[PDB]
C-alpha cells in the first residue's frame, strides 16, 4: 500500500536497516524494480526527479506508480519527489498522489534553506506527506538545529558522496544521535563491475566509472542511514543490456527484445543491493498508515 | 475521450479517410503516437496485443492508456485489443476498459470463425464495445467478396479485416488488390481494416543498417497503395513494425554517436521522437488530420443502444 516515508524509514531506523530508493522514469524501470523488491519481500521507495516527471509529462509516471500500487498491494510502497526545488514543485508532485517529497534548498544559506524547507513542511504535513530536506560536509550541530527548526521527517546528509558514475561514517552516528531522525544517503550508486563491463564490452565508453562500495554503504546504515538513493546503477544496467542485444542480434528490432532484457538486468542488479541494505523480508512488518490518518501525526 | 471503433471508423468511411491504429507496449511509444495525432488533430486507435498486455502485466498498459485519455480530453481515442484469440481475451480486455476488440479466428474454417466471432460479438455489443474480425497474406489467394458479405451479415461485426495482398512483419515482399477492396466495402457496407500496413520507410530503414543493424531485405506497403485503398473503403490502417523500427534506429544511432551515454532517456527519448516524426507524414497521407474535432464521442453505456 501507499506508504509515507516517515513510517517506512522509521521502521528501518528501529530495526537498523536501510530501504533503497530507486529512481524511475518509464514502465520497464518500475517493473524491474518492483520485481526485485517483491522477490525479497522488501518495502520500497519509488522516486521521481523533476526531470523524470518532465520526461513522463507527469500523468504517465503518475499512472505507472498507481499500477505498481494496485499490482503489489501488500508491499509497502512510498512514491517520492526527489530534488524538488520549489514549493510549486512539491505541490505538483503531491497532486500526483506522492506520499513523500524532497525539498532541496541545500545550495542556499542555512536560514533561507530553513525557510524554504519550513514552507514545504507546512504544506506537506498538512496532508500526511513526508518531507526530506538536505544540508550541505554536514556539521552535526547545524543538522540538529536545522531539524529542530524545520521539522522534516528525514535528512539527507553530505558524507562525501556524489551523483553520476571512503566517506565520513564518523559524522553519521553523531548526526543520527543529535538529530534523532532517519538520515538519507544520496549519490549511493555503486557502479557494479558487471554493469560497467558489459556496457564497455558492447560499444560503450565509460572507462572511469566507479561508485560507493556496498560495504561503505552498510557501515553507514549501521550509524543511522535509512534511505539509500540509487539511480545511476539502474541506468547502466539497462543500457549495457540493450547494447548487448544490439551486437549479438543486430537483426532484432522489436523494443521488447532489448527493453525486456534491460528491465531484467535492473532486477538482477538490485537483488544483491536490497539484500545487503537489510530490508529483505520486512514488507509485512507493519500496517501502512494512510496519508489521511498520517495527518494526525502533525 | 474514450471512443468506439464503430463510431470512429463510421466517421472515416463517410468522409473517405482512414484512421490508423498503432500498436503500443509501453510509455514512450504511447507518447510518440500521441504527440503526432495531437499535432495533426487526428482521431487515433491505440492497439494492444495479448503480447503487449503480457509484456506490460496488463495493468501498466491499462494505466498508460488512461493517462493518454486524461491528458488529451478532446482527442477521440479508441483503446483496441489487437488479435484477441479467445472470448476470455476480450473479457480481460473489456475489463481493462478497452472500447474495441478484434477476435481473429481467421485461421479457422469459416463456420468456426463465424462461431468464435459470434460469441465475442454478443459479449462486446452487450456493453458497447466494438468488434473487428478477419476473413482471410501477400500474393494472397485473396478473400471472396460474397463471403465477406455473408460473414458480416452472420456476425454483425463493426469492422472487417480483409486479405488484399497485405502481410505482417518487416519482410512483406508490387501492388495490392484494391479492386477487391471496393466491391467488399460496397457489399458489406461496413468499415474495412488493413493489417500488415507498415511501409518500412527508407528513412527508418537506413538508420538501422547504418548503425549496427541487420535488416537488409526489408520492404513495406507503399503509402500510395494505402491512400488508394483508403479511397475505396478501407478505414483502419494497422501500423506496428514501423514504430518498432523507428525506435530501434534512433536508439542505435545515439549508441554509436555517443557511446558514453547511459541514461535511458537519452536514447528512448529520441526513439520516441523518431516515432512521432515517422507517423506525421503517414497520418496526413491517411487523410485523418484535422478530423479530431468533427463528431462528439458516444460512451460505451450509450453505445449499448446501437445493438
Ligand atoms: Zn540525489
Ligand atoms: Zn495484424
Amino acid at each position: 500500500p501507499l506508504c509515507t516515508l516517515r513510517q517506512m524509514l522509521g521502521e528501518a531506523r528501529k530495526h537498523k536497516y536501510g530501504v533503497g530508493a530507486f529512481n524511475v522514469n518509464n514502465m520497464e524501470q518500475i517493473q524491474g524494480i518492483m520485481k526485485a523488491v517483491v522477490q525479497l519481500k522488501s518495502p520500497v521507495i519509488l522516486q521521481c526527479s523533476r526531470g523524470a516527471l518532465k520526461y513522463s509529462d507527469m500523468i504517465y509516471l503518475k499512472k505507472l506508480c498507481e499500477a505498481a500500487l494496485e499490482k503489489h498491494p501488500d508491499i509497502p510502497i512510498c512514491i517520492h519527489l526527489d530534488h524538488g526545488d520549489t514549493l510549486e514543485s512539491v505541490k505538483m508532485a503531491i497532486d500526483l498522489g506522492f506520499s513523500s517529497v524532497m525539498i532541496d534548498a541545500s545550495h542556499h544559506p542555512f536560514d533561507e534553506n530553513v525557510r524554504i524547507t519550513k514552507e514545504v513542511v507546512a504544506y506537506a504535513h498538512a496532508r500526511s506527506v513526508s518531507v526530506e530536506a538536505e544540508l550541505g560536509l554536514t556539521e552535526p550541530q547545524d543538522a540538529k538545529k536545522f531539524v529542530e527548526l524545520t521539522g522534516v521527517d528525514a535528512l539527507a546528509v553530505a558524507i562525501g558522496t556524489s551523483h553520476g558514475a571512503r566517506l565520513a561514517i564518523d559524522r553519521v552516528k553523531t548526526i543520527s544521535d543529535l538529530t534523532g531522525i532517519p538520515l538519507v544517503m544520496h549519490g549511493s550508486s555503486s557502479v557494479p563491475k558487471d554493469v560497467k563491463d558489459m556496457i564497455n564490452k558492447y560499444g560503450g565508453k565509460m572507462p572511469d566509472a566507479v561508485g560507493v562500495p556496498i560495504e561503505s554503504i552498510v557501515h553507514a546504515i549501521g550509524e543511522g542511514v535509512c534511505k539509500i538513493n540509487v539511480d545511476s546503477d539502474s541506468r547502466m544496467a539497462m543500457t549495457g543490456a540493450i547494447r548487448k542485444v544490439f551486437v549479438e542480434h543486430p537483426e532484432k528490432f522489436d523494443p521488447r527484445d532489448y527493453l525486456g532484457p534491460g528491465r531484467d538486468a535492473i532486477t538482477e542488479m538490485l537483488i544483491p543491493k536490497i539484500k545487503a541494505f537489510g530490508s529483505a523480508g520486512h514488507a509485512g512488518d507493519y500496517k501502512v498508515v494512510s496519508l489521511e490518518e498520517a495527518k494526525a501525526w502533525y
